[PDB]
Protein backbone atom coordinates (compact mmCIF):
# COMPACT_ATOMS: atom_id res chain seq x y z
CA UNK A 1 0.00 0.00 0.00
CA UNK A 2 1.71 3.15 -1.74
CA UNK A 3 -0.87 5.75 -0.77
CA UNK A 4 -0.31 9.23 -0.30
CA UNK A 5 -1.67 11.36 2.76
CA UNK A 6 -5.44 11.47 0.50
CA UNK A 7 -5.26 7.63 -0.23
CA UNK A 8 -4.69 7.23 4.01
CA UNK A 9 -7.59 9.86 5.14
CA UNK A 10 -9.98 8.51 2.48
CA UNK A 11 -9.00 5.02 4.40
CA UNK A 12 -9.67 6.21 7.27
CA UNK A 13 -13.21 7.88 6.45
CA UNK A 14 -14.25 4.52 4.81
CA UNK A 15 -12.92 2.89 8.09
CA UNK A 16 -15.31 5.34 9.71
CA UNK A 17 -18.32 5.03 7.93
CA UNK A 18 -17.89 0.94 8.70
CA UNK A 19 -17.90 1.70 12.31
CA UNK A 20 -15.16 2.59 19.99
CA UNK A 21 -12.34 3.54 17.68
CA UNK A 22 -15.24 5.99 16.07
CA UNK A 23 -14.43 8.61 18.18
CA UNK A 24 -10.45 7.80 17.58
CA UNK A 25 -11.41 9.07 14.15
CA UNK A 26 -14.62 11.50 14.76
CA UNK A 27 -12.24 14.56 14.32
CA UNK A 28 -10.16 13.04 11.51
CA UNK A 29 -12.84 12.47 9.28
CA UNK A 30 -14.24 16.60 10.14
CA UNK A 31 -11.05 17.73 9.17
CA UNK A 32 -10.62 15.96 5.75
CA UNK A 33 -14.75 16.18 4.84
CA UNK A 34 -14.00 19.84 5.66
CA UNK A 35 -10.92 19.93 3.47
CA UNK A 36 -12.70 18.28 0.53
CA UNK A 37 -15.51 20.59 1.03
CA UNK A 38 -12.97 23.46 0.73
CA UNK A 39 -12.10 21.85 -2.63
CA UNK A 40 -15.09 21.68 -3.73
CA UNK A 41 -16.05 25.30 -3.06
CA UNK A 42 -12.57 25.99 -5.19
CA UNK A 43 -14.10 23.89 -8.24
CA UNK A 44 -17.36 26.02 -7.54
CA UNK A 45 -15.86 29.03 -7.38
CA UNK A 46 -13.95 28.40 -11.23
CA UNK A 47 -17.42 27.86 -12.24
CA UNK A 48 -19.18 30.50 -10.99
CA UNK A 49 -20.00 41.68 -14.30
CA UNK A 50 -18.81 42.11 -10.66
CA UNK A 51 -20.14 39.05 -9.63
CA UNK A 52 -17.52 37.74 -11.45
CA UNK A 53 -14.72 39.91 -9.47
CA UNK A 54 -17.05 38.79 -5.83
CA UNK A 55 -16.35 35.20 -7.01
CA UNK A 56 -12.92 35.81 -8.04
CA UNK A 57 -12.40 36.56 -4.26
CA UNK A 58 -14.52 34.07 -2.69
CA UNK A 59 -11.70 31.56 -4.89
CA UNK A 60 -8.85 33.58 -3.27
CA UNK A 61 -10.53 32.85 -0.04
CA UNK A 62 -11.12 29.27 -0.58
CA UNK A 63 -7.60 28.47 -2.30
CA UNK A 64 -6.14 30.32 1.10
CA UNK A 65 -8.40 27.75 2.99
CA UNK A 66 -7.06 25.01 1.19
CA UNK A 67 -3.76 25.85 2.18
CA UNK A 68 -4.08 25.66 5.52
CA UNK A 69 -5.74 22.25 5.52
CA UNK A 70 -3.31 21.30 3.57
CA UNK A 71 -0.73 22.23 7.06
CA UNK A 72 -3.23 20.49 8.97
CA UNK A 73 -3.94 17.10 7.07
CA UNK A 74 -0.04 16.26 6.81
CA UNK A 75 0.05 15.72 10.90
CA UNK A 76 -3.35 13.83 10.88
CA UNK A 77 -2.52 10.51 10.58
CA UNK A 78 0.54 10.68 13.11
CA UNK A 79 0.92 8.16 15.89
CA UNK A 80 -1.00 9.45 18.61
CA UNK A 81 0.36 9.28 22.29
CA UNK A 82 -3.01 7.21 23.72
CA UNK A 83 -2.90 9.35 26.65
CA UNK A 84 -3.96 12.33 24.18
CA UNK A 85 -7.56 11.81 24.72
CA UNK A 86 -7.41 11.12 28.37
CA UNK A 87 -8.74 13.93 31.21
CA UNK A 88 -5.95 15.28 33.40
CA UNK A 89 -4.78 15.74 36.86
CA UNK A 90 -3.50 19.31 37.26
CA UNK A 91 -1.11 20.40 40.14
CA UNK A 92 0.37 24.00 40.85
CA UNK A 93 3.06 24.87 43.41
CA UNK A 94 4.72 28.50 43.87
CA UNK A 95 8.17 26.85 43.90
CA UNK A 96 10.91 29.51 44.38
CA UNK A 97 9.92 33.28 45.21
CA UNK A 98 8.18 33.53 48.28
CA UNK A 99 4.90 35.17 48.61
CA UNK A 100 5.23 36.03 44.50
CA UNK A 101 5.53 32.53 43.40
CA UNK A 102 2.40 31.83 45.32
CA UNK A 103 0.60 34.85 43.72
CA UNK A 104 1.88 33.72 39.95
CA UNK A 105 0.84 30.02 40.91
CA UNK A 106 -2.65 31.34 41.14
CA UNK A 107 -1.94 33.68 38.26
CA UNK A 108 -1.80 30.49 36.23
CA UNK A 109 -4.49 28.34 38.11
CA UNK A 110 -7.03 31.55 36.75
CA UNK A 111 -5.76 31.04 33.20
CA UNK A 112 -6.33 26.83 32.93
CA UNK A 113 -9.17 27.71 34.48
CA UNK A 114 -9.80 30.22 32.05
CA UNK A 115 -8.70 28.41 29.01
CA UNK A 116 -10.69 25.38 30.43
CA UNK A 117 -13.91 27.25 29.58
CA UNK A 118 -13.13 28.52 26.33
CA UNK A 119 -12.29 24.88 25.40
CA UNK A 120 -15.71 23.66 27.06
CA UNK A 121 -13.80 21.32 29.69
CA UNK A 122 -14.97 20.82 33.34
CA UNK A 123 -12.25 22.29 35.64
CA UNK A 124 -12.39 20.83 39.22
CA UNK A 125 -10.44 21.93 41.82
CA UNK A 126 -9.91 18.82 44.20
CA UNK A 127 -7.97 20.70 47.10
CA UNK A 128 -6.16 23.79 47.09
CA UNK A 129 -4.12 25.56 50.14
CA UNK A 130 -3.74 28.99 50.23
CA UNK A 131 -0.72 31.27 51.86
CA UNK A 132 -3.29 33.46 53.90
CA UNK A 133 -2.46 36.53 51.82
CA UNK A 134 -3.62 35.67 48.25
CA UNK A 135 -1.67 33.40 46.84
CA UNK A 136 -1.40 29.44 46.51
CA UNK A 137 0.63 27.10 47.94
CA UNK A 138 -0.33 24.78 45.94
CA UNK A 139 -3.50 23.67 43.94
CA UNK A 140 -4.67 20.05 42.43
CA UNK A 141 -7.11 20.01 39.74
CA UNK A 142 -9.04 17.42 37.44
CA UNK A 143 -9.91 18.79 33.93
CA UNK A 144 -12.11 16.70 31.86
CA UNK A 145 -13.18 17.16 28.38
CA UNK A 146 -12.12 16.00 24.86
CA UNK A 147 -8.74 15.02 24.35
CA UNK A 148 -7.68 17.37 27.36
CA UNK A 149 -3.87 15.87 27.78
CA UNK A 150 -3.00 16.70 24.08
CA UNK A 151 -3.54 20.28 25.00
CA UNK A 152 -2.07 20.74 28.45
CA UNK A 153 0.37 17.99 28.34
CA UNK A 154 2.89 20.43 27.19
CA UNK A 155 2.22 22.71 30.53
CA UNK A 156 4.20 20.24 32.85
CA UNK A 157 7.80 22.57 33.79
CA UNK A 158 8.94 25.77 35.94
CA UNK A 159 7.01 28.77 34.85
CA UNK A 160 9.12 31.45 35.36
CA UNK A 161 7.08 35.37 36.22
CA UNK A 162 9.61 38.17 36.25
CA UNK A 163 7.49 41.42 37.70
CA UNK A 164 7.27 44.29 39.95
CA UNK A 165 5.50 43.26 42.80
CA UNK A 166 2.61 45.32 44.09
CA UNK A 167 4.55 45.44 47.24
CA UNK A 168 7.78 46.93 45.77
CA UNK A 169 8.13 50.84 45.47
CA UNK A 170 11.37 50.69 43.78
CA UNK A 171 10.86 49.43 40.33
CA UNK A 172 12.41 46.16 40.90
CA UNK A 173 11.89 42.85 38.81
CA UNK A 174 11.18 40.04 41.29
CA UNK A 175 11.96 36.91 39.21
CA UNK A 176 9.68 33.55 40.66
CA UNK A 177 8.55 30.07 39.55
CA UNK A 178 6.15 28.34 40.06
CA UNK A 179 5.55 24.33 38.88
CA UNK A 180 2.94 22.77 36.59
CA UNK A 181 2.77 19.07 36.35
CA UNK A 182 0.11 17.68 34.25
CA UNK A 183 -0.72 13.70 34.44
CA UNK A 184 -3.11 11.72 32.14
CA UNK A 185 -6.47 10.72 34.50
CA UNK A 186 -5.93 6.83 35.04
CA UNK A 187 -8.79 4.72 36.08
CA UNK A 188 -8.89 2.30 39.01
CA UNK A 189 -9.38 -0.35 35.82
CA UNK A 190 -6.31 0.86 34.31
CA UNK A 191 -4.02 0.78 37.04
CA UNK A 192 -3.98 -1.53 39.70
CA UNK A 193 -2.31 -1.03 43.29
CA UNK A 194 -2.05 -3.35 45.60
CA UNK A 195 -3.23 -2.43 49.07
CA UNK A 196 -0.08 -3.95 50.78
CA UNK A 197 1.77 -1.09 48.97
CA UNK A 198 -0.64 1.53 50.67
CA UNK A 199 -0.49 3.47 53.93
CA UNK A 200 -3.99 5.24 54.58
CA UNK A 201 -4.23 7.09 57.16
CA UNK A 202 -7.30 8.19 58.38
CA UNK A 203 -7.35 11.41 60.94
CA UNK A 204 -9.14 14.48 61.93
CA UNK A 205 -8.24 17.22 60.13
CA UNK A 206 -17.33 12.47 64.56
CA UNK A 207 -15.66 9.88 62.18
CA UNK A 208 -12.13 11.02 60.79
CA UNK A 209 -12.88 11.53 57.03
CA UNK A 210 -9.27 13.79 56.44
CA UNK A 211 -7.59 10.84 54.27
CA UNK A 212 -3.61 10.10 53.74
CA UNK A 213 -2.40 8.14 51.48
CA UNK A 214 1.28 7.00 50.74
CA UNK A 215 2.45 4.58 48.23
CA UNK A 216 4.79 2.65 49.85
CA UNK A 217 7.12 1.72 47.16
CA UNK A 218 7.44 5.28 46.04
CA UNK A 219 6.81 7.16 49.17
CA UNK A 220 4.13 9.23 46.93
CA UNK A 221 1.61 10.52 49.28
CA UNK A 222 -1.56 12.55 48.86
CA UNK A 223 -3.66 14.28 51.57
CA UNK A 224 -7.65 14.66 50.97
CA UNK A 225 -9.38 16.69 53.73
CA UNK A 226 -11.78 18.93 52.29
CA UNK A 227 -14.75 16.94 51.83
CA UNK A 228 -17.13 16.06 53.90
CA UNK A 229 -16.72 12.35 54.18
CA UNK A 230 -14.01 9.98 54.46
CA UNK A 231 -14.44 8.29 51.57
CA UNK A 232 -15.22 11.76 49.20
CA UNK A 233 -11.45 12.39 50.46
CA UNK A 234 -10.35 8.87 50.15
CA UNK A 235 -11.44 8.63 46.24
CA UNK A 236 -9.91 11.97 45.23
CA UNK A 237 -7.04 10.96 46.83
CA UNK A 238 -6.52 7.75 45.22
CA UNK A 239 -7.48 9.27 41.80
CA UNK A 240 -4.13 11.45 42.73
CA UNK A 241 -2.01 8.59 43.73
CA UNK A 242 -3.10 6.28 40.99
CA UNK A 243 -2.67 9.08 38.24
CA UNK A 244 1.00 9.95 40.31
CA UNK A 245 2.17 6.73 40.52
CA UNK A 246 1.65 5.62 36.94
CA UNK A 247 2.88 8.87 35.97
CA UNK A 248 6.31 8.08 38.09
CA UNK A 249 6.89 4.81 36.31
CA UNK A 250 6.11 5.63 32.54
CA UNK A 251 8.74 8.60 33.25
CA UNK A 252 11.17 5.96 34.55
CA UNK A 253 10.49 4.03 31.12
CA UNK A 254 11.00 6.78 28.96
CA UNK A 255 14.36 6.95 30.79
CA UNK A 256 15.19 4.09 29.77
CA UNK A 257 14.25 4.57 26.23
CA UNK A 258 16.61 7.39 25.72
CA UNK A 259 19.70 7.24 23.51
CA UNK A 260 8.81 14.56 22.07
CA UNK A 261 9.00 18.55 22.48
CA UNK A 262 11.77 20.01 25.17
CA UNK A 263 13.66 17.71 27.80
CA UNK A 264 11.11 15.67 29.13
CA UNK A 265 12.42 17.27 32.85
CA UNK A 266 9.77 18.57 34.47
CA UNK A 267 12.56 20.53 36.56
CA UNK A 268 12.78 22.42 33.50
CA UNK A 269 12.15 26.26 33.09
CA UNK A 270 10.12 25.59 29.78
CA UNK A 271 8.48 29.36 29.67
CA UNK A 272 8.80 33.00 31.10
CA UNK A 273 6.28 35.29 31.81
CA UNK A 274 7.78 39.18 32.17
CA UNK A 275 5.17 41.51 32.90
CA UNK A 276 6.65 44.58 32.11
CA UNK A 277 7.45 43.61 28.48
CA UNK A 278 3.96 41.84 28.26
CA UNK A 279 5.91 39.16 27.12
CA UNK A 280 5.44 35.06 27.01
CA UNK A 281 8.62 33.00 25.69
CA UNK A 282 8.15 29.00 25.61
CA UNK A 283 11.65 28.60 25.67
CA UNK A 284 11.42 25.55 24.43
CA UNK A 285 10.42 26.31 20.64
CA UNK A 286 11.92 29.80 20.65
CA UNK A 287 8.51 31.62 20.60
CA UNK A 288 8.44 35.11 22.04
CA UNK A 289 4.67 36.56 22.03
CA UNK A 290 3.78 40.08 23.86
CA UNK A 291 0.85 38.89 24.43
CA UNK A 292 0.75 37.76 27.98
CA UNK A 293 -2.02 39.79 29.52
CA UNK A 294 -4.26 37.43 26.91
CA UNK A 295 -2.26 34.34 27.46
CA UNK A 296 -2.84 35.04 31.30
CA UNK A 297 -6.48 35.68 30.42
CA UNK A 298 -6.59 31.87 29.09
CA UNK A 299 -5.74 32.58 25.34
CA UNK A 300 -3.14 29.80 25.07
CA UNK A 301 -4.20 28.26 22.17
CA UNK A 302 -1.67 30.43 20.04
CA UNK A 303 0.63 29.54 22.38
CA UNK A 304 -0.57 25.39 22.65
CA UNK A 305 -1.20 25.63 18.74
CA UNK A 306 2.36 26.36 18.54
CA UNK A 307 3.84 24.26 20.65
CA UNK A 308 1.42 20.90 18.87
CA UNK A 309 2.80 22.16 15.66
CA UNK A 310 6.75 22.13 16.91
CA UNK A 311 6.18 18.72 17.75
CA UNK A 312 4.30 17.45 14.98
CA UNK A 313 6.97 18.22 12.74
CA UNK A 314 9.32 16.96 14.73
CA UNK A 315 7.41 13.78 15.48
CA UNK A 316 6.60 14.12 10.49
CA UNK A 317 10.29 14.27 10.57
CA UNK A 318 11.49 11.47 12.62
CA UNK A 319 8.89 9.38 10.41
CA UNK A 320 11.59 9.75 7.25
Amino acid sequence: HHMNIYDQLQAVEDRYEELREEANSRETVAVYREYKQVVQNIADAQEMPELEEMAKEELKNSKVAKEEYEEKLRFLLLPKDPNDDKNIILEIRGAAGGDEAALFAGDLLNMYQKYAENQGWKFEVMEASANGVGGLKEVVAMVSGQSVYSKLKYESGAHRVQRVPVTESQGRVHTSTATVLVMPEVEEVEYEIDPKDLRVDIYHAKVATAVRIIHLPTNIKVEMQEERTQQKNRDKAMKIIRARVADHFAQIAQDEQDATVGTGDRSERIRTYNFPQNRVTDHRIGLTLQKLDSILSGKLDEVIDALILYDQTQKLEELN
